[PDB]
């Protein structure tokens, strides 16, 4: 279906657990600014090419919008658009002073050389740069797009500027050198971390020994499993991978595991641990399990076969609403995927800050803010999703939408 389409029906689910006036409603379901702009750069052989950049700014009630950008040649301004809609909602749940905001190029990076690559960076910043800013849009990297991206649109920014306020703030995920953060690389594993920290506390269960299921090893997903096995007490004993994944109710090394797949190309094939499809790996007898590869790995023909207490969506949107309310029945604890990998965007709020302060942190003060910030985040949604007797999802809809509803009647957009 349309993307945006879908957004706007989550939203409109939602809405019904939470007295949010009409014209509220209507307003947050458009977003407040759309720009679309040709991006035109000079090839290597030496022709002009044109190319079609997106920058949606859904709503900037709580603050500048916040939002990667993502070059794929599927992106849609239908896509950016249900994104930057969905960025709203994930600053709003982690109490952030940020909007939602999206941005993407209809380009294929592969078949695009680093000079080619730069002169792509320049220029959509030479042509995004009205709606842009430190205090108006702050923009990071997403899918094919990559801190080095981020320095080449920070330089030219800095350049159009004119260096007359702070422009390491107009963009994070910066390589340290220029306006860097300590932490970022951890972010969404770290604060995945906190929030199934903070749900095992929920449960009133102790975490020494729990077995968990970590599926996928990405950045995600291989950060995810090191963190649960090195601060939480917890025993790793199944990874998977999008070639296979391996078994092992002794116990496992995350650290092993990724040097042997990063030697083979795949973690498949582990001495000394049984290979399983993702499937079986997906219903395994786990206290935690941490989708962080693909969306919609679990849904109605297979939600009924997950045993894990704990499900913590690091992946954007693994879990369907069928396989939500059917694995609500069985008393399965799930954490929202934009709950659970809030930590990339609160990291790099982090950023922004030491970057408008001039001032930068220590590892330790960032992972203990992100700490605090992550446990505040989570308790809110359970709190609500136990007061109202709803899904953990549609709790965590009920305070985002609320927040930024707040923000919007204060500031007078809308009256009731
Ligand atoms: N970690 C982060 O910084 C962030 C995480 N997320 C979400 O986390 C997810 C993964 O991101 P991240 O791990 O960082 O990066 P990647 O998506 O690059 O890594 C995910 C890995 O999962 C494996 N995988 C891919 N498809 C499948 C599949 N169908 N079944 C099983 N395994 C599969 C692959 O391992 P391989 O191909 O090598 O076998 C892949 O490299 C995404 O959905 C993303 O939106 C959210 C925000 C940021
Ligand atoms: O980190 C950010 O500010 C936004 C990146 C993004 O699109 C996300 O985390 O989903
Ligand atoms: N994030």
């Amino acid at each position: 279906i349309d993307p945006f389409e879908m957004a706007v029906k989550q939203l409109e689910r939602a809405a019904q657990y939470m007295d949010i006036s009409e014209e509220a409603l209507e307003w947050l379901k458009k977003p407040m600014r759309i720009v679309e702009v040709s991006v035109p750069i000079e090839m290597d052989d030496g022709s002009v090419k044109v190319f079609t950049g997106f920058r949606v700014q859904h709503n900037w009630a709580r603050g500048p919008t916040k939002g990667g950008i993502r070059w794929h040649p599927a992106e849609t301004l239908s896509t950016v658009k249900a994104l930057a809609t969905f960025m709203t909602w994930k600053v709003a749940v982690v109490d952030l002073p940020y909007g939602g905001g999206k941005g993407g190029i209809i380009v294929n990076p592969k078949e695009l050389s680093e000079r080619e690559q730069e002169r792509l960076a320049r220029a959509y910043i030479r042509a995004v740069y009205d709606v842009i800013g430190p205090w108006t849009d702050i923009p990071a990297p997403d899918v094919y797009t990559n801190p080095k991206i981020m320095g080449w649109m920070m330089d030219e920014y800095e350049t159009i500027m004119r260096r007359k306020g702070p422009a390491f703030g107009v963009i994070t995920g910066k390589p340290l050198s220029i306006g860097g953060s300590l932490g970022r690389g951890t972010a969404t594993a770290q604060g995945a971390i906190f929030t199934i920290r903070e749900a095992a506390k929920a449960l009133g269960i102790d975490l020494k020994g729990k077995k968990i299921a970590v599926q996928g090893y990405g950045n995600a997903g291989y950060y995810t499993a090191k963190l649960a096995k090195e601060q939480l007490g917890m025993t790793v004993v199944a990874v998977s991978d999008s070639r296979g994944g391996i078994y092992n109710p002794d116990g496992l090394d995350p650290d092993e595991v990724l040097k042997w797949k990063r030697e083979h190309g795949s973690v498949k094939d582990f001495p000394g641990a049984t290979n399983i499809t993702n499937e079986e790996l997906l219903e395994l007898e786990v206290d935690v399990l941490a989708p962080a590869a693909i969306e919609e790995v679990i849904t109605e023909k297979n939600a009924d076969n997950i045993k894990a207490k704990i499900v913590a969506e690091v992946a954007n949107g693994p879990v369907t609403p069928e396989a939500d309310d059917i694995l609500r029945e069985k008393g399965i604890l799930q954490i929202p995927d934009f709950l659970c990998n809030a930590g990339g965007v609160t990291v790099s709020y982090f950023e922004w800050v030491q970057n408008i302060n001039g001032y930068y942190w220590t590892e330790e003060e960032v992972r203990e803010k992100l700490d605090k910030k992550m446990t505040k985040a989570f308790w809110e949604v359970y709190n609500t999703h136990k007061d109202k007797n709803i899904h953990m999802r549609d709790a965590a809809y009920v305070v985002a939408v609320s927040r930024v509803y707040q923000a919007m009647k204060d500031r007078g957009w809308v009256k009731k």
